């Protein structure tokens, strides 16, 4: 299955991989001062980083089904989306967009939260197109969505 890592960057099991180099996330880089749960409504800019914000620390974007959101995470994340955990779906009507991820095929895709509350990902690219659903999660851990810029 998709590795997770720590929050200094080392994989936990399986090899590691380098995200897609246009992907929202940038590596390395710090996170984990705080686990800081935050509300779609209510998500960080990006002048946070630098300071953090009311709510707390803040190191990018991390979600997970349910949706929950975080602005920090100390815990083990993903770095692409574990593809085997999600179901190939219709487009849906979304409430946002938050980031740019490298699948666990090395690919890069658009992320969307939907109306519905689903998490869901498109391919960047018009060939091979595919849009799919974050249905299972076996490990409950985030993607790791965005990084702060350094």
């Amino acid at each position: 299955m998709e590795p997770l890592y720590d929050k200094n960057g080392a994989v936990l099991f399986g090899e590691p991989s380098d995200t897609h180099p246009q992907s929202t996330l940038k590596l390395p880089h710090p996170r984990g001062e705080k686990e800081v749960i935050v509300g779609i409504r209510d998500l960080p800019r990006k002048g946070d980083c630098r300071t953090g914000n009311r709510l707390g620390p803040v190191s990018g974007l991390f979600v997970k089904p349910g949706p929950v959101f975080y602005q920090d995470y100390s815990g083990p994340v993903y770095h692409r989306a574990p593809l085997e955990q999600f179901k190939q779906a219709p487009m849906c009507e979304v409430t946002k967009r938050i980031g740019r991820v490298t699948g666990s095929d090395g690919n890069l895709y658009h992320m969307y939260v939907c109306t519905d509350g689903c998490i869901l990902v498109k391919t960047a690219k018009r060939e091979g197109q595919d849009v799919l659903k974050w249905v299972y999660n076996v490990l409950d851990s985030p993607i790791w969505v965005t990084s702060c810029p350094v």
